[PDB]
């Protein structure tokens, strides 16, 4: 139901958990805020449901200044963690409920309650106390009250975090269908990449409180706006090899691979702010390197570890030219010994460049699905 | 140091929790336990390390009985979500819970500690606290304690599940480094398939109580003994289509595609205990479509879902024969919007057959990485 950060700072006595963040959720969109550990995504979402102070900035639910409100009087729904349940309440009971202190006609609270529970996997335990175990079908309870009870815009904190790898991929697809389904407002966050990459109309990523980038998933791949962004999404994190620029043009930046082959290769990349000398980070994602059969500024080096997947193939390899070691993946089975010596492709047009303060040079190689200029 | 089950069974009251389970773990092989929820993991290391009691068949830890055998007496240890050192911190005075309380003199305590220190990673903060975060290496030090403990085998009971996805997957390489240089044998247990594949010599998959399947990770994934297998190892779940058996021959079995266009597809599998006229499940993983360039059966539909990941493209597709919808899993960016109408290839090498009481036609295609 719309929501909208405007300059939202919070402190605790003199540290700064969320540092002047601004950010602009429509209607219906469906928003995932990403980032690692304390980064600050549940103070966000305390501080949107009321459930903490805003020491600054203003907030706005719908069209109204919310900063001082009840939580109750939001229009907020609200789910996290291992939510606990009322344990006197049973399964249908403990789902009903919210959706029945906003009062509601008997006919609909039934209608979603089955609905919600064919579909979170409960109908066959409807009837039955929280002491329904698995804790993973308690949290399903916890989040079927917030689904249930449609709250025009949706808080879900870590949702899929008590469920085993199985559900929780299963879950994820259930949470998009019914994102599609009623198309309010959801603002979610995990500590994973993928669920963001999954779910998000619009990914945020938060460093340490700061709002290192916002956009759709596609924007934050191909283009991270820093190094932090940049080895944060993306499944097998990113490589990175420390470079040295040796030459620069428009729209083009050559450097230098830290092999005392000293190979120097050309860069599709910004050009802006950068000096020749400079020390900087080369970025390769695995999944982007090339086999080799294609020339062209070749690593080769001694295999480490071998990930057989079925589905694909990750090789850690060791680039005699400085440690590092180089992830790679290729698609379905390869056969690769660990010692084995192998070599990979430097693909330029895919490459990534981030300055000694972290920021990236926007590469200038068009990307599919991302809209770009020309 | 060798674990072997044999016909191992647990009842609490009237319910079996492990049926009948017989494993042979030998000496230095990396083991993983692998189910959903409760399926019987944590009741199964705890029966190994004598925290509960084997009411059926017989344990052998290298190669007595432990059966009846107190537990600090069976030279396992144990490690479970939960690490915690000392309030006088140190990574050098941690790490010998056990070795300093029990003399085992000053010289050896000390060529234990320092043994698993740069072994491992972590002698160039020896003489360091956790005060300094750390928060994966302070798991490369609770890990480091029970290690220094020598035990003979290593007992781990979803260790990574209090970490960040990111923390996880570094964790993942740690704990298979660190097996690679202590060559010692170690069962560990999730619910996270990828963990499995991802760490495991040998990895058996747990379903009820029973023993599903034991193998090498490809061996499972090429080769699922029956749907449940099938449908547990593999990141998108295989898609699985409801399928009428036309016909058999030696090595071969036809059956027709629920398609009101019914083609009939011959399948390189075993065809053993398999009747013409039978209901069948046809199992295809995502990975394994092709993208339809490749006719020779052919599946077209609405697609319902498209999700962009950066390395591939995820896509979900209505086929008009039988909803079900069928996930499709291409590399790389893959530009298709909702409502569009795809089509991928269906490869008879690549496909499962499992019978109506859901066992497997063994699949007689040979897949690489898996002995004959
Ligand atoms: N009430 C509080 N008082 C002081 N510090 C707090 C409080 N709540 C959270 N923090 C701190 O702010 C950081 C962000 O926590 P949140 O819990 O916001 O993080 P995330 O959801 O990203 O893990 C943590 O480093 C935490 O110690
Ligand atoms: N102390 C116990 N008493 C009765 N049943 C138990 C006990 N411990 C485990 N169980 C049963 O065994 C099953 C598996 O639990 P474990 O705890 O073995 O499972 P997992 O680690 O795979 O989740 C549960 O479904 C539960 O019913
Ligand atoms: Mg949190
Ligand atoms: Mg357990």
């Amino acid at each position: 139901a719309s929501v909208q950060l405007q300059n939202v700072t919070k402190a605790w006595g003199e540290v700064v958990v969320s540092k002047d963040i601004n950010l602009d959720i429509h209607e219906g969109e469906f928003v995932v805020f990403v980032g690692p550990s304390g980064c600050g995504k549940s103070t966000l979402l305390r501080m949107i449901a009321g459930l903490e102070t805003i020491t600054s900035g203003d907030l706005f639910i719908g069209e109204k200044r919310m900063n001082d409100t009840p939580p109750a009087e939001r229009g907020v729904g609200m789910v996290f963690q291992s939510y606990a349940l009322y344990p006197h309440l049973s399964v249908a009971e403990n789902m009903s409920f919210g959706l029945k202190l906003a009062g509601a006609k008997k006919e609909v609270i039934n209608q979603r309650v089955n609905q919600v529970a064919e579909v979170l996997q409960l109908a066959h335990l409807l009837d039955r106390k929280p002491k329904a175990l698995s804790g993973g079908q308690r949290q399903r309870v916890a989040i079927g009250r917030t689904l249930v009870a449609e709250p025009s815009v949706f808080l879900l904190d870590e949702p899929l975090s008590n469920l085993d790898a199985a559900l929780r991929v299963q879950m994820r697809i259930e949470i998009s269908r019914l994102h599609k389904r009623l198309g309010r407002t959801m603002i979610y966050v995990t500590h994973d990449q993928v669920e963001a990459m999954t779910l998000a109309d619009k990914i945020v990523v938060l460093d340490a409180g700061r709002v290192a980038q916002v956009g759709k998933p596609l924007e934050l791949y191909h283009y991270p706006a820093d190094r932090f962004v940049a080895g944060f999404i993306g499944s097998p994190k990113m490589n990175f090899l420390p470079v040295k620029v040796t030459a620069t043009a428009i729209d083009q930046v050559q450097v230098e691979l830290p092999m005392p082959n000293r190979q120097q290769v050309w860069l599709p990349v910004e050009s802006r702010d950068v000096q020749v000398g400079a020390n900087m980070s080369l970025g390769i994602r695995p999944e982007h390197l090339l086999p080799s059969d294609i020339a062209d500024v070749i690593l080769e080096g001694e295999v480490q570890v071998v990930e057989q997947l079925g589905n694909e193939t990750q090789i850690h390899i060791q680039i005699p030219s400085i440690r590092q070691n180089l992830v790679y993946r290729q698609n379905d089975v390869v056969l690769v010994e660990e010692g084995a010596t192998f070599a990979i492709g430097l693909p330029p047009e895919r490459c990534h460049l981030f300055r000694e303060d972290g920021t990236a040079c926007r590469r200038l190689h068009k990307e599919p699905g991302v809209a770009s200029a020309s």
